[PDB]
């Protein structure tokens, strides 16, 4: 039993990794590479698609079963093993990202394709291939999301996929993992932990009271996958206090991930799951109304607040977010409430440098709106809660992060007396 790491090296995107065991070949997820390795979803795999035995997704983002189409058109026509939530959930990722892309590197075949070897697999149920027993254990990440267990030939491997973060309300809790000889692991945010949840979201509910009460507008710059109905959620369990306003989810996708979200009420938290039995659909506040097309998001632009606007791209790179930034930016009254950390050199944290101006759009525009980064609302598992939830673990490989961050968390898991590396790509670990 060996694992070969072939995606998400000393990197978060790319998440692919080839388990060789029971003579068998199980790949575990399948994302593309974004930002600047997109490129990278060009080249080949590293590995024969072909002679893949069978495929497990542990969630549904792009990141992680984004290059599954590539798998398909280039030979593959084994079963892909996925929860029911991101079987759905796939289908939305996938033939939105054939739609947005410059030089796609698959088509409608492939997508078509993919999608009909998809197999529903849930928490708890054992899959088995050759003499290799396999399982999805509750990842509390993404709706459905999992991290994967597999045993034969007498050890046990445990792949994590991405953890959530705990203190959060939709999503339950993230399982701990069995004891094993072999665990990798994510790591994105080794090298620090999150603010608390609960003080997050206090700072958030005050931001809202104060710029609506005086007409003004929140831009929140979000994911459209799970961060946008999130955000939804706490707009909704505390409707009651904050200053009537329309909230504009100004993402068609965001918008049709939440409609999905009614079918899918068994993959959340408790908490959510009894909302739902009272009969109401928590991830719809009061006042939601979902913009479908550019006209009726430029007016916004235009039209005066109080409002709460939820756009993508949630890191700035494109989307609608910026048209609302350009203009609004400048007004005093309005506020540009991150949630989720900005990547480094990117417009965001030039615009948290808070400087005179920033450039949007080709034009230079002065920055006075108020700025609030809420790095809690952050859905990956901090480095307090990876620390937990690794405990116990003999060895460690670790994998989805950048170096510096990884590294971080290796030097606290070797003082520790963990055995820790950080995966190569290519380059398999015995389990
Ligand atoms: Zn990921």
């Amino acid at each position: 039993m060996r694992i070969v790491p072939f995606g998400a090296a000393r990197e978060v995107t790319g998440s692919a990794h080839l388990l060789l065991a029971g003579g068998r070949r199980v790949l575990l997820d399948c994302g593309m590479f974004q930002g600047k390795e997109e490129a990278r979803n060009h080249a080949p795999f590293g590995f024969d698609p072909k002679e893949v035995d069978a495929v497990l997704l542990t969630h549904a983002a792009l990141d992680h079963v984004g290059r599954l189409p590539k798998l398909f058109r280039e030979g593959y026509r084994g079963p892909v093993y996925a929860t029911r939530a991101t079987v759905l959930l796939m289908e939305i990722v996938l033939e939105d990202a054939l739609k947005v892309m410059d030089e796609p590197f698959f088509g409608p075949e492939d997508v078509e394709e993919a999608l009909g070897h998809l197999r529903p697999l849930e928490y708890g149920e054992w899959l088995r291939l050759g003499a290799l027993s396999l399982a999805f254990g509750q990842a509390g990440h993404l709706p459905g999301s999992a991290f994967v267990v597999a045993q034969g030939e007498g050890r046990t491997l445990v792949y994590s996929g991405d953890l959530g973060n705990r203190e959060k309300d939709v999503l339950p809790d993230p399982s701990l993992p069995p004891l094993a000889d072999l665990v990798l692991a994510e790591g994105t945010y080794g090298d620090r932990p999150h603010r608390p949840y609960r003080e997050t979201v206090r700072e958030f509910l005050e931001i809202l009271e104060k710029t609506l009460s005086q007409g003004g507008k929140v831009l929140i710059p979000t994911f459209a996958v799970e961060r946008a109905q999130e955000i939804l959620y706490v707009l909704y369990t505390h409707g009651h206090r904050l200053p009537r306003a329309p909230i504009y989810l100004d993402s068609p996708m965001a918008g049709r991930v939440l409609s999905l979200y009614p079918r899918l009420v068994r993959y959340f938290s408790e908490e959510v799951q009894a909302h739902f039995l009272q009969g109401k659909n928590p991830f719809r506040p009061a006042g939601l109304e979902v913009v479908e097309h550019t006209e009726a998001s430029k007016a916004l632009n235009r039209a005066p607040g109080p409002m709460v606007v939820l756009a993508g791209s949630g890191m700035l790179a494109g989307g609608r977010i910026l048209h609302h930034l350009k203009h609004g930016l400048s007004d005093p009254r309005n506020a540009l409430v991150f949630v989720g950390y900005q990547p480094q050199g990117g417009l965001g944290a030039e615009i948290i440098a808070r400087p005179p101006a920033v450039r949007i759009l080709g034009e230079e525009v002065p920055l006075r709106a108020s700025v609030h980064t809420l790095g809690g609302f952050s859905g990956h598992a901090g480095q307090d809660e990876l620390l937990d939830w690794l405990q116990g673990e003999p060895r460690v490989v670790l994998v989805h992060g950048e170096e510096e961050k990884l590294l971080a968390l290796g030097k606290l898991l070797a003082l520790r007396g963990q055995e820790v590396s950080l995966a190569r790509f290519g380059e398999g670990v015995p389990v």
